[PDB]
C-alpha cells in the first residue's frame, strides 16, 4: 500500500479532492461523491460535499435540497453497511448517475460520512467481495483526514475544551438535572452549578444549556 | 472468507459470540482477545459489556478498577475512530496501568473501534505477549480485520441491544421527532407550537408520549436519549 503516507502530507481541499479523483480512476470510477453531514443544527443538519458530477447536477441537485430525499443519502444515516446501487431518479439518471458504490462511516464530531463512488457503465459479486474490504477501507481513512479539514470550518466547536467540572455539569445536565439537584448530588453550592455550566455555554457557542448539552454530546466532549 | 458470514448468522448465543472471536484470535496469528461495546445509557456512565481470555487475575484487575473508564485503547476508540496497532512498552503516562498489562504478557495489541446501530461503540482487540504487529502483517490482515469487526459488531449488537440498550426497540411518530429536535435546541411547548403552527397541548401531548416510551421523566432527557439512538436526525 501507500496511502496513509500520501494523507499524512495532504493539507488542502483539493489534494484531498484530486487525492479521491485518483483512487475514484485507479479502480474504474469516473465520478466520486464525498459527503458529510454535520450533527448541527438538529433541525436542518448541514451537509458538505465535494464531487465531480456535471456542472448542471451539481447546481440542480442543490436548488430542490434533495438531500432531504435522496435514498443514497437517508441510507447514509440509518444504516452502517455500504451500498452498491420519482422523477428525481429520471433527473439524475440522464446525467451520467445510475452506477456506483456508497460507503457510510461515522467518524469524529459526530460526523456521519460517506463515499458514494459512481460510474457511467453495475453490480458485481466478483468485483464487489473483491474489492468490498479495500473500498471500506479507504473510505475510514478518507472521512478521516476529510474530518481533520472540514470541521474547522464545519464543526466550530470541534477544538472547544471541557473543563472536568464543566463536563460533569453538563451530563447531570443531558439527564434534565435542575441546578438544585445537581448540587444534592454534588455536595456543591447552586451558582456554582450555574457558574461552570454557564462557561460550557459561551465556549460552545450556545443559547442556552439543552443546545450546549446536545452540541457537547453531539461532538463526544461528554464521553 | 471461507464461510465466515454463514458462521455469523448462525451465532444466537455470547459463547457462540466467544468461540468466534476465539479461533479469529488463533487463526490470525495472536493469543489474546477482547471484544466489548459501550451501551449509550445512563448518559451519566455508560455500562460496557466485554469479554476476553486475558490471564483471570488481570480479568480481574480490570473489572475491579474500572479500567474501562481508563484504558487509553478504549479512550481513543470513542475519541479518535479508527483501527490501532499498539504496544504497552510504549507508554509515558498511565504506567500504574501499563506495567501491570506487560506483567501480564498484553504487550502487542491490535484494536479497530466501530460504530454501529443504537449508540453501540465497539472494540475488537487482538493481542500477544511477543512479536511486535509490523508494517508487513498489517498490510496483509488489515482490510480483514476491519470487516470482521464490522460483522462482530452486528451480531453483538442484534444478539444483545435488547438488556444492553433497552429503549432501543423505541419508536417515533413524526410529530414526537420533530418536538425532540426543537426541544434538543431549548425550545418551550409555546414556542414550538408557534414553530410548527399547533396548539400548544398537542405539542406537550406528543412530547409525554415521547417520554413514556423512552422512559424518561423529563424531556430533556428522552431529547438526549432519542439523540444518542439515532432517533432524532
Ligand atoms: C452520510 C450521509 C450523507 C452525507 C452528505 C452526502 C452529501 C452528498 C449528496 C449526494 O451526492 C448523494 C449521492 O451521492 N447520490 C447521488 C446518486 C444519485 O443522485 C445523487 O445525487
Ligand atoms: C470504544 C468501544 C470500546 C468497547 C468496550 C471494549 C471493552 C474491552 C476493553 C479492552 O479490554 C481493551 C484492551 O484490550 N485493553 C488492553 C490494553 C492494555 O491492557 C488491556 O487490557
Ligand atoms: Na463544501
Amino acid at each position: 500500500e501507500g496511502y496513509l503516507e500520501i494523507l499524512s502530507r495532504i493539507t488542502t481541499e483539493e489534494e484531498f479532492f484530486s487525492l479521491v479523483l485518483e483512487i475514484c480512476g485507479n479502480y474504474g470510477f469516473e465520478f466520486f461523491s464525498f459527503g458529510a453531514r454535520a450533527p448541527f443544527p438538529l433541525t436542518a443538519p448541514k451537509y458538505h460535499f465535494l464531487s465531480n458530477y456535471p456542472g448542471e447536477w451539481k447546481s440542480r441537485y442543490i436548488s430542490e435540497d434533495y438531500t432531504s430525499i435522496d435514498p443514497i443519502v437517508r441510507h447514509g444515516l440509518l444504516e452502517y453497511t455500504p451500498l452498491i446501487w420519482r422523477f428525481f431518479w429520471e433527473e439524475a439518471l440522464h446525467h451520467g448517475i445510475r452506477h456506483g458504490w456508497s460507503i457510510p462511516v461515522r467518524g469524529k464530531y459526530g460526523l456521519i460520512s460517506m463515499l458514494s463512488l459512481v460510474r457511467s457503465s453495475s453490480i458485481a459479486a466478483t468485483e464487489i467481495l473483491e474489492k468490498e474490504s479495500f473500498l471500506l477501507w479507504i473510505t475510514s481513512m478518507l472521512q478521516a483526514t476529510f474530518g481533520d479539514l472540514l470541521a474547522p470550518r464545519i464543526v466550530p466547536e470541534s477544538n472547544v475544551r471541557l473543563t472536568a467540572r464543566e463536563t460533569e455539569m453538563l451530563k447531570w445536565t443531558a439527564v434534565g438535572k435542575t441546578y438544585g439537584e445537581i448540587g444534592l448530588i454534588l455536595s456543591i453550592d447552586q451558582r456554582t452549578v450555574k457558574f461552570h455550566i454557564v462557561n460550557a455555554m459561551r465556549k460552545l457557542n450556545s443559547s442556552n444549556k439543552a443546545e450546549a448539552t446536545m452540541k457537547a454530546y453531539a461532538i463526544g466532549l461528554l464521553n
